[PDB]
């Protein structure tokens, strides 16, 4: 699996703040829009990318506060994230995209897709954001920790003071064992401690039992819109997976409109990190058919 991030920076100004993002492949035609989520970085599609730019444009933004774009210091809410991004997308003058999301990433792009259906030719998703019932249905292994990041004082220790998601969780969340130069690259962001605010208030904002009952009401909209809409869907999953279990997989593969799923074999969060491959793969050819 590649280590190496081959792609020359692009910037655009949004907002009063530059935002950086690969842009390659045809100069013209539909794009394929990636979205990363919490802690990463267009870096997470580094391995995907190249299976997609023979043949149509690929354009992955770093989200504000992360990655290679700037730092304001903002509370970062999701509202401060669909802000930037929507902003992004206007100054590119994208008309219609496909989607390919993962975590905050997809709560961002359905967000988005909700509100302008009219501009989402496809969407390839994996390991997404939708409402947890209760705390039984977040997996053990990682249970008492999200709590902990959810709990006053103990969740900025942890994530400001400690860098445990960065340390801790994406590490713990890739099956196969990850290279000293992929970690180093994915550190780089928030060598300073102040910078890691997104990374503490992305898992506070979570929907789980209900709360916080802002994001509850807006995921379970667009949830709401997702199981109506006939625009083509790619569902990839993992076992044992995280937010997607193989059971969730196979309800959502019957609950979804015009929905292929695919089996990426082990996999826990950062399915991108265990098999690119097969994922790059898929999505190259899953597109003809949107036209």
């Amino acid at each position: 699996i590649g280590t190496g991030f081959p792609f020359d920076p692009h910037y655009v100004e949004v907002l009063g703040e530059r935002m950086h993002y690969v842009d390659v492949g045809p100069r013209d035609g539909t794009p394929v829009l990636f979205l990363h989520g919490n802690p990463t970085s267009s870096y997470l599609w580094r391995n995907i990318i190249p299976h997609v730019a023979p043949s149509h444009r690929c354009i992955a933004p770093d989200l504000i506060g992360m990655g290679k774009s700037d730092k304001p210091d903002l509370d970062y809410f999701f509202d401060d994230h669909v802000r930037y991004l929507d902003a992004f997308i206007e100054a590119l003058g994208l008309e219609e995209v496909v989607l390919v999301i993962h975590d905050w990433g997809s709560a961002l792009g359905f967000h988005w897709a909700k509100r302008n259906p009219e501009r989402v030719k496809g969407i390839a998703c994996m390991e997404f954001i939708r409402p947890i019932p209760t705390w039984d249905e977040w997996p053990e292994f990682a249970r008492e920790t999200f709590q902990a990041f959810r709990t006053a004082d103990v969740g900025r220790e942890l994530i400001i003071d400690q860098n445990a998601f960065i340390e801790g969780v994406l590490p713990k969340c890739v099956v196969r064992p990850l290279t000293e130069v992929e970690m180093d690259h994915y550190r780089e962001p928030f060598l300073k401690p102040v910078d890691r605010e997104p990374l503490w208030r992305f898992p506070n904002e979570i929907p789980i039992a209900g709360e916080p009952a802002n994001i509850v009401a807006l995921v379970e909209a667009y949830m709401n819109w997702l199981h109506q809409s006939p625009v083509p869907k790619l569902l990839f999953w993992g076992t044992p997976g995280v937010l997607i279990p193989p059971a969730e997989a196979a309800r959502l593969a019957e609950s979804l409109p015009n929905c292929k799923t695919v089996d990426i074999g082990p996999g826990l969060h950062y399915l991108q990190e265990d098999n690119p491959d097969l994922i790059g793969s898929e999505i190259a050819r899953w597109l003809p058919g949107l036209a």
